[PDB]
């Protein structure tokens, strides 16, 4: 039943990587909902839209490197359902990108639970994995987020639509 | 309540995009989980593993495209979980090709029964959408998963692991 | 009388193609009208003018491919009068805006009510040039005029001549 | 109600530029015709079709020159109905290219009648606009249309279908 | 005895589609007899030939793209005896066109046929296929040749050996 | 009756030369056939499929410049019909290759008695027109299709599967 390259990988390890695929899975299904959201004609921000998009596609790769890492490491992916977003509406801009913040920490406080879990098991190579590829992302991804907040509510969003247009255009676009 | 946009949509069209959605979105994941299982040790097909998530990224692209109809009609996109896919272990080349001629069967059959909504609901650019950017893409990857599956055959899949290599080099390669 | 080209081409649709020609040729003339509004000085919106007289000139597009449809089955074209547009001071951007996506609707719903003639012709020919090169157009053509209204109508127009003043350089620039 | 921009500009003259956008738009509309007459299967002059395609497209920006210029000067503009042109079988290449004559010389003598106008009225702007972008233009184009007039006459047309094919294919091809 | 890949592939339209093939092949032989006539030292009307032998090469690939078609769906291809053309002697540049109508209007019609077996059976990719590929062409092929035709007649063809000479060079050279 | 250009050329060498033409056109047919067969979706050689399509590409050629002798002759083309292929179902790439080979010898053995009429009538135009543009080209074809027979039949065709397979893959591909 052991895998000929499995070393040192713990089967708690293992599971708890089938459970970030599923929850980087689920981010990127989130984005996908916003940035259609913003492609609605009633709403008509394609700079949102796009950023979100792009965000998704980054979330679905992120969940390819999981895999990639859960089959060289000798364990066996478990896929589940990925669950709709909690949103078909997201209100605004700034309520998206708000929500898209408390999403990014979600997602870093479960990698920061996995890296607690790989160093508790003594897994330098997971703990290395973790710490190169996902801890740093998450950092930057969360400091843009609340850059963008932050401008988006001095800006008067989302009560003000001129504000939001002006931060899709200047810097979304 | 009415969008703007919207004309000549009906609510059943509506429906059946949305449910089209959640398919092509299943499809996608069903190709990853391919894809992975051809990534594992024990299997090491890589040419199968590159040609299955290819797949995969070909199927979220049409459902990105259905969500951009449905915005583009003045619909609403309501988006439902992912589930996960019948199998986490294909056991084979073979048997991942003619599960997937099977899932491409099914996308197609659901296609067609949407061509026939939107002529119910006399559609014209409903029926030509599905026209002009699925049914085609369906017939064609249906004749080339049959023709994988009888080569596979013929060469003596799934028992003959030479079978497979070789058509992983030869042909996926 | 007959033409040597003729062949299963209705009279009811060489006459609904002449309608449909002689729609296109007033909708560019609404476009023209439009353009030039926002070139007096007292209005001065560049880009509506030019965003306005592009549709113009796509408009005349259209009608000329009509004109080489009815030539192409055999049928003859008979021209009328252009009507004038309905405003000579098209008041706002925003006004505009909403005018052109009802006058982009009315040209749609003229257009699927040839395809439908087309259909219970079983003319599949003409059904087909409607759905290749119309009627996509229009679902596009209707989604931007949309997406415009609806920004503009966030950002304040048309009270807000900084809305209009912004939305003309950055969406229509 | 007087534009900030207007000086020098009689209520005479911004009526005659009314008056003349009209004529220009209806002259675009009759090549128009005459283009797509011998676009017919049963006359089939290809280069006869181009030549008044070129020219209705000519006129329209004659026309647009002409409400450009009157924006510039601060009146403006009234856009009336375009009449249908006077024929819609052109019978031959010679009738057509007399008819256009015609319809040329009509243009002149009106611009001429404008020139005189805003002599009268002491507007040397709007004489040297005249002037400098139609009247010449007027004359060349005259002149050409004789021209092809004399050359088909001789060469046999409108009996001699010849005549016209060879004038088709050397002089306007 | 189903091919694995048959999914809404009607008996009837696989016979109507080897119908088809055949009536292509058929079209390609008779373009093949005119060229070769018009090759001939007592016709020598190089164009003519050269235009003709395009045809024929043009109708055989769509013959080939019905095979496709034919194996895509998962119907079998069963050929039959291509006919002689009805001619050996084609008299005249302008008969060979006039006898060229007649095919192509022949094969449009047969086209039409198939086109409505196709909607009376809800089979919409093997409509779109008929559409896309061949309802256009075989509009444009017949106002084409129907152009010939009266260029030819109004150049005094077929008793005018200068008419089909100069026609040769001017047009179809 | 006699052609201007017609010298030395016996009515036999004619008749021979027609039959040749009917039997060439006969061989592309029978190459379009197994080209298609091996593009179904239970066979599925797609370099089989191109090289016997290009093989009737060729025949048909072959044919042309039969023709074009002809004419070049003085002689008068008169075509027959062409006869279906023996065979809808080819069997195997073995199969088609060994009845390609069988076809390829009764052409030469055509081209062999042709060449024996031409000499017996001492026509040494057309002996040289045999000798430079078919002899060769029989004895290359008969040659490869021998070498191909061989190799299928050794590597175990038409029982290997694998076989067909790697022929289609590193001789044909
Ligand atoms: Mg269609
Ligand atoms: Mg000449
Ligand atoms: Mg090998
Ligand atoms: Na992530
Ligand atoms: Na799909
Ligand atoms: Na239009
Ligand atoms: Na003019
Ligand atoms: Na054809
Ligand atoms: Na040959």
């Amino acid at each position: 039943s052991t895998s000929q390259v499995r070393q040192n990988y713990h089967q708690d390890s293992e599971a708890a990587i089938n459970r970030q695929i599923n929850l980087e899975l689920y981010a990127s299904y989130v984005y996908l909902s916003m940035s259609y959201y913003f492609d609605r004609d009633d709403v008509a921000l394609k700079n949102f839209a796009k950023y979100f998009l792009h965000q998704s596609h980054e979330e679905r790769e992120h969940a390819e490197k999981l895999m990639k890492l859960q089959n060289q490491r000798g364990g066996r992916i478990f896929l589940q359902d990925i669950q709709k977003p909690d949103c078909d509406d997201w209100e605004s801009g700034l309520n998206a990108m708000e929500c898209a913040l408390h999403l990014e920490k979600n997602v870093n406080q479960s990698l920061l639970e996995l890296h607690k879990l790989a160093t508790d098991k003594n897994d330098p190579h997971l703990c290395d994995f973790i710490e190169t590829h996902y801890l740093n992302e998450q950092v930057k991804a969360i400091k843009e987020l609340g850059d963008h907040v932050t401008n988006l509510r001095k800006m008067g969003a989302p009560e003000s639509g001129l504000a939001e247009y002006l931060f899709d255009k200047h810097t979304l676009g």
